[PDB]
């Protein structure tokens, strides 16, 4: 099973200025809970975005997709395409594609599940933003309730599966 997992603003923004343009501890916890013990596949720019205490992501097999064959990525496995990332020598029962926008677009046709956090925050898109994929009629989903973060932001989780 190949799943995508992302958090987006209402407007679809997932990334800005090399990071994520809001804070939501409850979503970071959700991400850690769903991915721990599994393979996490990410694009090189997402690898570059991980803070030092979170690089590599602990307790997960980190796989980084790049065209730069000689990339130095200590703690991760470097691969040259998304297809390579999804064709491990050691299979994993659960593989999660964890971003960013470029890799989500490539992974969506190969995936059967998306776990999406919607964040109740108004962020008009800016020119260099990374944006979430859009789920068409081949996907169907179920929504959790609106939840209130300690910080004040509200958020809700959606679980989509391929029809
Ligand atoms: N909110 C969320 O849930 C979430 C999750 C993850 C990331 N983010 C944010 O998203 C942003 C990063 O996303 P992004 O779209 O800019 O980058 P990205 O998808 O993480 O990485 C793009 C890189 O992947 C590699 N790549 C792309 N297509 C490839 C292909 N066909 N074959 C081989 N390598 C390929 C290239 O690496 P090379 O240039 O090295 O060749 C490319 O520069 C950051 O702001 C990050 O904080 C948000
Ligand atoms: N639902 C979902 N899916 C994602 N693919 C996702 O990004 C995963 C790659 C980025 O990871 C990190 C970035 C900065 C610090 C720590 C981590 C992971 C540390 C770990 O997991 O040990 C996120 C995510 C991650 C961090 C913060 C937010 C925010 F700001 F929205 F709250 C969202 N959330
Ligand atoms: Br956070």
């Amino acid at each position: 099973s190949v799943g995508l997992i992302w958090a987006q603003s209402t407007s679809g923004v997932i990334g800005r200025d090399g990071g994520i343009p809001w804070r939501l501890p409850e979503d970071l916890a959700h991400f850690k809970r769903l991915t721990m013990g599994h393979t996490v596949v990410m694009g090189r720019r997402t690898w570059d975005s991980l803070p030092a205490a979170h690089r590599p992501l602990p307790g997960r097999r980190n796989v980084v997709v790049t065209r730069q064959t000689g990339l130095v990525a200590h703690g991760a496995q470097v691969v040259g395409s998304l297809e390579q990332a999804l064709s491990p020598a050691e299979p994993d029962a659960a593989t999660w594609v964890i971003g960013g926008a470029q890799i989500y677009a490539l992974a969506l046709p190969l995936a059967n599940r998306c776990e999406v956090t919607e964040v109740d925050v108004d962020l008009p898109p800016e020119d260099e933003d990374a944006l979430a994929p859009v789920l068409d009629q081949t996907w169907a989903g179920t929504s959790g309730e609106w939840l209130v973060s300690r910080s004040g932001l509200r958020y809700r989780m959606h679980s989509y599966r391929r029809l």
